[PDB]
C-alpha cells in the first residue's frame, strides 16, 4: 500500500544510515514503483518519518507524564523513558548524517518547528516549573535547547552498554542538572 | 615509514572522498604499497579507519596536554576542554568519514569493542579534571567515572546536535556552568 512505505522506509533508515538507504531499496522493499514512491523527494519521506515519530514520542510522553507530581520529576522521567522508548531516538544517527548532507533553505524550514517539538517538552517543563516554583529559570530556550541536547547525547552515544547502567547514569545527570539551576 | 604513509594516505583519500568511496586499491597505489602490506597490518578497511581515529585520538590528546595550560583550575579545565570540543568539530574534515563510518559499523558489535577503548580515552580527559578537582576542593564528587562519562556525553550532544557559532559557545558555556555548578 501507501503507508507500507512510510514503516519499511523508518525500518531501513534506522538499520542502515539515510545516505546508506535509498528510494530504490524502499519501493523494491514494498513491491511499488517510483511512480508511487512519488511523496515528493527522499528528504520530504524522512521529514515525515521525523514528524511521525516525533509526534508519537511526545503523546507517549504526554500518556506517561501524570506519573510525575512535580515538574522535577518530570524531568528526570522523559529524560529516562527517552532512553526505553521505541520513537524518534532510534532515528538520531540518521539525523545527524541527514544534517551534514542537507545546506539547503527550501527544506530547513521544516527543521525549525522539528527542533521546536524537541524542546518543547522541556519548554513546558522549565515553565511550569517557574509557575511552580521548584527552580528561578530566567533563560528558559537556552536550558531547554541544552537539556535536549545533552540527554539526546546520553540516549545516542551510549546505546551499546548496559540499559541499567544507562538508566543510571541519565539519572545522575538530571540529578546533577536540576541541581546546577538552583 | 610505509605503515605511516598508508594511513596518511587513506587519512586524506577518507577526508577528499569519504569512508565508503574509499577503496583500499587507491590506499595501496597512492601509498606506493601493497594489499599484503595493507592486510599485513590492518587485516580490513574498517580496522584502518579505527587506527587513523587512534592516532587523531593521541594528537587531541598532546593538543589538550600544551592547551590546558591556560586554565589554572580544574572548573577553568572543564570550561576549556568543551569548549574546544565544540569549536574543533566544526571544521574538522575527518568528521564526515567519521559518522559514515559510525553508522555504517555502530550495527556490529567487533568494531563496536575496539571503539570503546577509543571514547575511553576521551573519557579520560574528564577523569582527571574530575580528579584533580577533588584533590584541590573544587568540588566533592565520590562518583567520577559516572560523572566523567556523564560530561563526555552531555558535550558530545550538544556539540553534535545543534545558526551562528557564537550562539553554539555561548550555550556550551552555559551548560558548563550548570553542570559545574550542580556539585555542591
Ligand atoms: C586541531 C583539532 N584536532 C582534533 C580535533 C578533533 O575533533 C574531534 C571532534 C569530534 N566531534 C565534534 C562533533 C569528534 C567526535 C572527534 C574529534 C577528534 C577525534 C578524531 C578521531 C578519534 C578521536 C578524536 C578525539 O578527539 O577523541 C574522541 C575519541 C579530533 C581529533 C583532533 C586531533
Amino acid at each position: 500500500l501507501k503507508d507500507k512505505i512510510l514503516g519499511v522506509a523508518k525500518e531501513l533508515f534506522i538499520k542502515n544510515g539515510y545516505n546508506a538507504t535509498t528510494t530504490g531499496e524502499i519501493v523494491k522493499l514494498s513491491e511499488s514503483s517510483k511512480g508511487n514512491l512519488y511523496f515528493k523527494t527522499k528528504e520530504n519521506l524522512f521529514l515525515e518519518i521525523l514528524n511521525i515519530e516525533e509526534s508519537k514520542w511526545q503523546e507517549q510522553w504526554k500518556s506517561e507524564q501524570i506519573k510525575c507530581k512535580t515538574n522535577r520529576e518530570k524531568f528526570y522521567l522523559y529524560n529516562e523513558l527517552s532512553l526505553t522508548t521505541q520513537y524518534y531516538y532510534p532515528l538520531q544517527n540518521a539525523i545527524i548524517e541527514f544534517y551534514t548532507e542537507y545546506k539547503t533553505n527550501s527544506i530547513n524550514e521544516k527543521m525549525n518547528k522539528l527542533e521546536n517539538k524537541y524542546i518543547d517538552a522541556y519548554h513546558v517543563i522549565f515553565k511550569e516549573g517557574n509557575l511552580n516554583g521548584e527552580w528561578s529559570i530566567n533563560d528558559v530556550n537556552a536550558v531547554s535547547k541544552i537539556a535536549a541536547n545533552a540527554v539526546n547525547g546520553i540516549v545516542t552515544f551510549t546505546h551499546e552498554q548496559n540499559i541499567n547502567e544507562r538508566i543510571k547514569l541519565m539519572n545522575k545527570f538530571s540529578q546533577i542538572f536540576l541541581n546546577g539551576l538552583s
